[PDB]
């Protein structure tokens, strides 16, 4: 009954119907936390959509599924990808969502150097999206590049929902190991009860994956490297020297060990370094087809 149960509950979220019979022409562009993501044409009206797939079976926890589609649902900011709809599809959980056409901050930070007006422009977005997400008491807990998708004319999209999780007056704080191991939180890698604050050091990671072009300890095996994450002081960029004392002020507010010292997303808003963020149009020249 476990498979048949979470398909009923599912079942009693998500629309009805098989969104195939509307979609022509799949192709698929990603990976996400809990399933693949396609592209497809509406073909009543011509237009492009995303969708995330995600089969019950194949999961190592299927109540997962639930998040972009419990916590999630009808979930609207500029600073977020616009969710459609959700189906059931099989045993495959389809999130219809809005296609982003600049693809993901990964592919950028792997392949160029980011200027600090391009940096703060990134990290304005995601700290908008980050204190009303935050307000709610919703953890996204997988902030990363990966997590950043852009628009062609380059406005940035906070994405992949897939582990986050809600905390509230009764679930004050959250317990389970969840995230990417090298930009998660130190106390999260402790196994101590954590909240909000640990979005805040993981984008402090994507910082310097932004300043570096990768993570710290990105070369050692993941569960060494959340020993090191544990254990050592906060990390440091290996390109320090081309860092301005503002973005370095601006990082040390994020990469508190202490999560009640480390700066909250509304605290971060108000950072002189964000002054420094350009508009949607500096981000363009970095997309892959631009460079
Ligand atoms: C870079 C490949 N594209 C891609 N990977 C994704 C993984 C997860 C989610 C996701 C998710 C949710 C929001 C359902 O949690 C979305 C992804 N996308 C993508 N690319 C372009 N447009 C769109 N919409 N998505």
């Amino acid at each position: 009954g476990s498979h048949e149960q979470f398909r009923a509950a599912l079942q009693l979220v998500v629309d009805p119907g098989d969104p195939r019979s509307y979609l022509d022409n799949f192709i698929k562009i990603g990976e996400g936390s809990t399933g693949i993501v396609c592209i497809a044409t509406v073909r009543s009206s011509g237009k492009l959509v995303a969708v995330k797939k995600m089969d019950l079976r194949k999961q190592q926890r299927r109540e997962l599924l639930f998040n972009e589609v419990v916590i999630m649902r009808d979930y609207q900011h500029e600073n977020v990808v616009e969710m459609y709809n959700s189906y059931l599809v099989g045993d495959e959980l389809w999130v219809v969502m809005e296609f982003l056409e600049g693809g993901a901050l990964t592919d950028i930070v792997t392949h160029t150097r980011m200027n600090e007006e391009q940096i703060a422009a990134v990290c304005l977005a995601v700290l908008q999206a980050l204190s009303v997400l935050h307000a709610q008491g919703v953890i996204h807990r997988d902030i990363k590049s990966d997590s950043i998708l852009l628009t062609h004319d380059g406005r940035v999209k906070l994405s992949d929902f897939g582990f986050c999780a809600q905390v509230s007056k009764e679930v004050p704080r959250r317990k389970s190991l969840v995230g990417t191991p090298y930009w998660m939180a130190p106390e999260l890698i402790s196994r101590l009860p954590y909240g909000p604050e640990v979005d805040i050091w993981s984008l402090g990671i994507m910082v310097i994956e932004m300043v570096d072009g990768e993570p710290p300890y990105f070369n050692e095996p993941p569960l060494k490297a959340m020993k090191m994450i544990r254990d050592n002081l906060p990390p440091r960029l290996k390109n320090l020297h081309k860092v301005s004392p503002s973005l370095k002020g601006f990082l040390d507010r994020l990469l508190v060990r202490d999560p009640a010292q480390r700066a909250t997303a509304a605290e971060l808003l108000k950072h002189p370094f964000l002054a420094k963020a350009g508009p949607p149009a500096s981000i363009v020249p970095l997309m892959r087809q631009n460079r």
